[PDB]
This record gives structure tokens, sequence and C-alpha cells, in this order.
């Protein structure tokens, strides 16, 4: 499956992929990827202020992902994310947009030529960033409670849990993102194993 990641802001992301690596995009740049069929547990995300070595060694500001350019785990919140999991379920593809680990830039998430109606654009655009209450505010980006408050009620280890102040702020202005972890229902969406994919940062209106 192809993932055409794009950079439509006018600031520099370092693109990152599980799997895939990671790439410098100065705005209005793409990295375009193949991923294997059945590749499952991957996402697509964007990091901010980035600084590297020659060995592609250093630090971002958000999204860091074990101080290296090309990823070869997670990064650290708040990041936008972009997560799939392909070929999977009657052939299925399943993917959405979290928030579950904080915003930090503006996504689209969607098929090319999408067949079936949950195979559809994702897009999280609202200013989180501008209007991320005061207690969520960390370097680059806005965290959810759970990465801040680390307690159940936000972060569902016991599996009892259900929207909160704080989730509805992301999900009241990303209405198709999890804003936080048992978001289930209102926030998969599906398409046919064999479809391709965009990932746009800062996408257009």
């Amino acid at each position: 499956a192809t993932f055409t990641i794009r950079n439509n802001c006018p600031y520099t992301i370092w693109a990152a992929a599980v799997p895939g690596g990671g790439r410098r995009l100065n705005s209005g740049q793409t990295w375009t990827i193949n991923v294997a069929p059945g590749t499952a547990g991957a996402r697509i995300w964007p990091r901010t202020n980035c600084n590297f070595d020659g060995a592609g060694r250093g630090r971002c500001q958000t999204g860091d992902c074990n101080g290296v350019l090309e990823c070869k785990g997670y990064g650290q919140p708040p990041n936008t994310l972009a997560e799939y999991a392909l070929n999977q379920f009657q052939n299925l593809d399943f993917f959405d947009i979290s928030l579950v680990d904080g915003f930090n830039v503006p996504m689209e998430f969607s098929p090319v030529s999408g067949s079936g109606d949950k195979c559809r654009a994702i897009r999280c655009t609202a200013d989180i960033n501008g209007q991320c209450p005061n207690e969520l505010r960390a370097p680059g980006g806005c965290n959810n409670p759970c990465t801040v408050f680390k307690t159940d009620k936000y972060c569902c280890n016991s599996g009892s849990c259900g929207p909160t102040t704080y989730s509805r702020f992301f999900k009241e202005r990303c209405w198709d993102a999890y804003s936080y972890p048992k978001d289930d229902p209102t926030s998969t969406f599906t398409c046919p194993s064999g479809t391709n994919y965009r990932v746009i940062f800062c996408p257009p209106g």
C-alpha cells in the first residue's frame, strides 16, 4: 500500500513513520512510502523542531523517537497520530486519527479514491494548540489528559472510563479523532485492503 505524506505547513516538519523511518520535509515537500500488505501496529506522525547531527542523531521538540531521524519505534507526546493496520479481518484496512497521545500539528488522513461508506477522509484541523487548556500545554503542543494526569479516569487502565471535560476539549474540535482510550465507535474508519492513502500536514480547507 502506498502512503503519500505531504507537508503543507509553512514550517519544516520531520515526518516519521513506523514502518518507514523518517524524513525532513521542508514546506511543500512530499515523502512517498510503500508498505507491505498485512502491516499492523503502524503509525505516521509529524515531528517539530528537530536537531539532528550527520549521524542522524539528536532531539525533536515533539514526537521524538528515541533521538533519531529514521524512527525505529514510536514517538513522544504530544504528537498527532495517523494509525493503521492493513489487510486485517475480512481483508479490511482499519485506520484512524488519534489524539490520545496529544496534538502537535493539524492533519488530514484519507484514502485515495475511497470505496465504502466508512472509507473516507479524516481531518483534525481545529486550532488545538491555540485553544489548549493551560494545564494541558506542553512544549510544541497540547497533551491528552492521560499523559498529564496519569489517572484511571483519563488513561482507562481498568477498562472502565468515559468522556471527560478534558477529552471533550479534543472531541468537540475534531469529532472524528480518538479523544480518549475508549473512543472506539465514532473514530475507526475502514477501507478494503489494496487501498492507498495520503497523510497531509496542515491540509488546506
